[PDB]
């Protein structure tokens, strides 16, 4: 499979990955310590039904409270989008 | 610019994205803590300088041990191969 990665205001119609920064203290997501924010992107683009969505997902590694009073270090999955397809 | 996102055996002859994973534990960079493996990415193929080579980049949070007793999370840079292009 081939999958395509755009900048914003690009003119490719087809089914992209765009850039998009998920920001979790401006959602309230308190519990996490880091990141902060990372770049998770999106998808986005004529599929002509199947549609534009993440056909292949990455990590990232992150440090939270939990909820019994313990900081967690772990790889979380899911949560950047590394390539857009038609499905 | 438009990137393009392949997999191994794609016959794709353009300069595009590939998977790649580093192994540091293969390496026995014996600092590195967290993650011991990752996706890295790799960037080949035909640009008709120019060359194909990482027009992006994201980071990693990693946990290490540093030359002073410590042991750091941090945000290290330029880690991830997330766009390829000819330039």
């Amino acid at each position: 499979n081939l999958g395509l990665d755009c900048d914003e205001h690009s003119s490719e119609s087809r089914c992209c990955r765009y850039p998009l920064t998920v920001d979790f203290e401006a959602f309230g997501w308190d519990w996490i310590i880091a990141p902060k924010r990372y770049k998770a992107n999106y998808c986005s683009g004529q599929c002509e039904g199947p549609c534009c969505t993440p056909t292949k997902m990455s990590p990232i590694n992150m440090l939270y409270f939990n909820d019994k009073q313990q900081i967690i270090y772990g790889k979380i999955p899911g949560m950047v989008v590394d390539r857009c397809g038609c499905s």
